[PDB]
């Protein structure tokens, strides 16, 4: 019962990365067929994507992802078990791989606060990570599939900070390569807000910490 968007919805705040990132060096390829920004392109390195407007390597990049909107389109939500919805793909997907944007209502750390008791009263899930300084991306009203992505003890993605144009967004990367319809996960640790409401964890794993978060 969410409201689907395609990007971020700034309500109180501004997730300024303060850091500049340009001419991101990586020399440009000679095959249209291949890609631009190698595992390497300074730029990557401080997890800074490059300013479509400097790139040596012009509309062929590969470090543009989270701008671009170059979401994988596989992705297929399910019913997971003892879990409710999930997210899993129907392709195959290589490690180190952008999967999709994290998206939601960035607040502030008060702003959520109040949302959290002055309307999330009586609710089940958690659907927020933290974003920076703070500032939160609430997605239990907005957002895309990626608030549908389970917690496990033993992930096959992280959620990376990004700083994209001068804005710190976030994205799920794979870490592990995966088989078509494998679900996706990710571990809300160190990415989760932090809220005392507590859930036992179906993770389904070896040595599972029996806890979410
Ligand atoms: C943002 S939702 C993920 C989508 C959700 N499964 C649904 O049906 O709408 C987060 C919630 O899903 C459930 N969940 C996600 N991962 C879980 C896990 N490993 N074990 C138990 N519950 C999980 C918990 O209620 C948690 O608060
Ligand atoms: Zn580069
Ligand atoms: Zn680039
Ligand atoms: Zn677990």
């Amino acid at each position: 019962s969410y409201k689907k968007i395609r990007s971020n919805v700034y309500v109180d705040v501004k997730p300024l990365s303060g850091y500049e990132a340009t001419t991101c060096n990586c020399k440009k390829p000679d095959d249209d067929t291949r890609k631009g920004c190698v595992d390497d392109c300074l730029n990557r390195m401080i997890f800074a994507e490059c300013s479509p407007n400097t790139c040596p390597c012009g509309e062929q990049c590969c470090n543009q992802r989270i701008q671009r909107h170059e979401w994988v389109q596989c992705l297929e939500r399910f019913r997971a078990e003892e879990k409710g919805w999930g997210i899993r793909t129907k392709e195959p997907l290589k490690a180190g791989q952008f999967i999709i944007e994290y998206l939601g209502e960035v607040v502030s750390e008060q702003e959520f606060r109040n949302r959290m008791i002055e309307q999330y009263h009586n609710h089940s899930d958690h659907y927020c990570l933290n974003l920076d300084s703070g500032m939160v991306i609430d997605s239990y009203r907005m957002g895309n599939e990626a608030r549908f992505i389970n917690h496990s003890c033993d992930p096959n993605c992280e959620m990376q900070k990004w700083s994209v144009n001068g804005v710190y967004r976030i994205g799920l990367y794979a870490l592990k390569d995966m088989p078509a319809g494998t679900e996706l996960t990710y571990d809300y640790n160190f990415h989760s807000f932090n809220v005392e409401k507590q859930q036992l964890c179906k993770c389904g794993f070896e040595k599972c910490r029996g806890i979410i978060g």
